């Protein structure tokens, strides 16, 4: 016999979103191109396996300052970032291309599945 | 202006920061009651607790990596909320209540309390 709190998890993620705004307790940088983004590694490796991957590998696991790969690009980055904290997802035509290939590149099945779906739709 | 929302994301990255804490990966404290030791991330118990919250604003108390609790709390009580804090489910019987209760008033955790008040109405 237990008690589920239905917004206990949505709640805690507002607040660890709280905490990124304020820069507290971030412990990693992701670099991508020109621009500098600052996280939780818990989180990250919460939500993507390219950085489940990173950080429980023996060669970057206890890196600050990652860098990704060029052909990343930052708009795509900072929005899959966002979705990370928030859940939620601003997809439109104009972005599609970057948001689908940031997810795949970071591994992150349910953006890239329902970015599929987005394109087969239009 | 809209966006989609992912209605059960909050609750994987939940589940998948508990994973890593059974793992005790990047857990970066350790919380002492009475005799047992507890890891955990400072994140976390920020989120989900007043008195976590208000000690790890500090930047020098976020720097300690081992925190006292107030002797007199129990750590069955505490066990069972940081379960909690990492499931979203409470573990809430006749025989935890009183712990639980005067743990999570302790820890300042508003809707667990309440919820033992109603608990005890129901007894
Ligand atoms: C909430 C959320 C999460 C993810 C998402 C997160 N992770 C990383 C991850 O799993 N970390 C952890 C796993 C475990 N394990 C416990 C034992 O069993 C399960 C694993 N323990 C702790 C952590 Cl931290 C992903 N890894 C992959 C992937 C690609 N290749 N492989 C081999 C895996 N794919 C495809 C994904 O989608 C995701 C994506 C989205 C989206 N969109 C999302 O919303
Ligand atoms: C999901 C969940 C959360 C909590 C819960 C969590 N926190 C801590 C918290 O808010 N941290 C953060 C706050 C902020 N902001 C602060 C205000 O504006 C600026 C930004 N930013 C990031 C973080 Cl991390 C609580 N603090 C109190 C409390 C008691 N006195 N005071 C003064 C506060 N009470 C009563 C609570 O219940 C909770 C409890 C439960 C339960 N049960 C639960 O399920």
């Amino acid at each position: 016999s237990q008690i589920q709190f239905t917004r206990h998890a949505s709640d805690v993620l507002l607040n660890l979103n709280r905490l990124r705004s304020r820069d507290i307790l971030t412990d990693v940088v992701i670099v991508v191109s020109r621009e500098q983004f600052r996280a939780h590694k818990t989180v990250l490796m919460a939500c993507s396996g390219l950085f489940y991957s990173i950080f429980t590998d023996q060669l970057k696991r206890n890196l600050s300052v990652i860098n990704l790969d060029p052909e990343i690009n930052p708009e795509g980055f900072n929005i899959l970032l966002d979705f990370m904290y928030t859940s939620r997802l601003n997809l439109r035509e104009g972005n599609i291309m970057a948001v689908m290939a940031t997810a795949m590149y970071l591994q992150m099945e349910h953006v890239v599945d329902t970015c599929r779906k987005f394109i087969k739709a239009s």
